[PDB]
């Protein structure tokens, strides 16, 4: 069904995702953990929002917990650095992603950079959704799990957080391995990310993962159940598109009131297009 | 009512206790945490297994970590928290060094004979501490911002004599002033390994154990408290024989893996009186 260039679009796709993602995210170590006016009353209900407990097993069968503390003045920014790790760690993995990809490559440097500047927490959360348990809440990275809290309303008060509404939502598709990688290269071929110049090439670039994306859909999936697919996948990234602005907001509150992001983080925001951008433009620059 | 000396042997155990027993573990810091021969060994394995216990730590701004034990997969992993189990003997030890060092009738025993009396009553004393923080409807023992809680297997706990020991000393419900007098009476055993003073340091024992009997007879509702003091003095019996049975458990494991600190190779056979025991004979002149 599919046409030959198709074919071998997705066979690249998908020997990229697995050669660069760290499922088991066995190699991910070195980490930061938990040591043993209005705009602080803003940044407090951000962080509430999404409280999730940490858990570590050990390769011997033992478990280590930690529940973060229950308040909301400093005990809040408590799991920031260890995330800040965990996302530096998930985006080198999506650098070398979009290395391996012949038609990332090819463009220039500069768009190289924006590209993955304006996509870095986007790939990143496509990434968590295909580790996101929705029975129990729970994000299982390997040896790291990481399990929301409960609340009172339940379901119905964290499912008002549009990031974890997308990662329900998403979830509830039950997208095979093909469409998340083909969401993946759609939203990192975004012709209208700041700083881009070769918008022409990006956008048709874009446009044949898309037209890929559909063709895959008509040809594995006939049931009711994935009637307009294609559609619901491509309103789910630009509701992933909206989400990233309004969590970089976020983040950039945050980081004025308790400075935590990595550096290569300060990159991806704003905390001469490769000078300002010395860490992401060494990674292109090396080999995989 | 008391004696005028078995007031004041009180009174002396009494400060003793409170200047040297850290009840709420506030000065326990820089531990070890665990991270994140076939027939010797086989021996080893049921050794540690009886009384697992997962580790809890509670931060000062309300967080909690929790620590639990893997299962036994025949490896060093059984071996996970020996390190910190050894740094809280440690700790524990020198408060009983410190104890014994403000009672008047220890300073005047020769220090050949305090190292041997601490050396024999160094586990026991710190089981009897550590009974006064035992939590015994949680089966957890509360050591200020720590916490050790019996992992579940409540009848087939009661098999290994070291959790029936602390079941059953808890449910006595006994005074301070019991678990400091029963604290005396474990030290001045006379028939400690090395003790050369046996009439002085048995004499002493028996006046610690009248001023006890003497204590439960006018301190406690008569007769229903009539066997409480025999009771006790068959508890100190037990302690004794769980000291033996797990310091041979103890020297089993250091054969294999050593984890034991400096102070803790001092106070079992692990390598003059003074001279084998030189951080034990630098703690007890200071
Ligand atoms: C494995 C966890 C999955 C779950 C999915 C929502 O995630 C969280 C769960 C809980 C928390 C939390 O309890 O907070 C303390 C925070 C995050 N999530 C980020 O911490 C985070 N996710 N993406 N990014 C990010 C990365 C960037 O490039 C490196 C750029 C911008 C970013 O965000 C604006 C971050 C900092
Ligand atoms: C802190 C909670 C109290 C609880 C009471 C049973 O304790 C444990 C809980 C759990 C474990 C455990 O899960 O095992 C890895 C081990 C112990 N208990 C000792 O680790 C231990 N208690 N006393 N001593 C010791 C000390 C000596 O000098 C002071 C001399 C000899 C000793 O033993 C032969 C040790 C090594």
């Amino acid at each position: 069904g599919l046409t030959e260039e198709q074919r071998m679009m997705i066979r690249e796709l998908m020997d990229a995702q697995m050669k660069t993602f760290d499922t088991t995210f066995s190699h991910f170590k070195n980490f930061r953990l938990p040591g043993v006016a209005a705009k602080w009353s803003q940044v407090r209900k951000d962080l509430c929002s999404l409280k999730v407990s940490l858990q570590l097993r050990g390769e011997d069968g033992s478990v280590w917990n930690y529940k973060p503390p229950a308040d909301s003045g400093k005990e809040i920014f408590s799991l920031l650095p260890h995330m800040a790790d965990m996302s530096t760690y998930m985006f080198k993995g999506i650098i070398s992603f979009a290395k391996v990809i012949s038609y990332f490559r090819d463009l220039p440097i500069e768009d190289q950079i924006s590209l993955l500047k304006g996509a870095a927490f986007e790939l990143c959360q496509l990434r968590f959704n295909t580790v996101f348990n929705a029975e129990t809440g729970t994000w299982e990275c390997g040896r790291l799990s990481y399990c929301l809290e409960d609340t009172a309303g339940g379901f119905q008060q964290l499912l008002l957080e549009p990031m974890l509404k997308f990662h329900y939502m998403l979830k509830k598709l039950q997208l095979h391995e093909e469409e998340y990688v083909l969401m993946q290269a759609i939203s990192l071929f975004s012709p209208d990310r700041p700083g881009v110049l070769q918008h022409r090439v990006v956008d048709q670039l874009q446009e044949q993962f898309a037209i890929t994306l559909k063709s895959y859909i008509e040809c594995n999936r006939p049931q009711p159940a994935h009637r307009f697919l294609f559609l619901k996948i491509m309103a789910m990234l630009t509701e992933l598109r909206s989400i990233n602005a309004q969590h970089t907001q976020r983040l950039l509150r945050i980081q004025d009131i308790h400075p935590f992001a990595t550096p290569l983080m300060q990159e991806v925001f704003g905390i001469s297009l490769t000078e300002r951008h010395k860490i992401l433009h060494r990674l292109l620059q090396e080999g995989s």
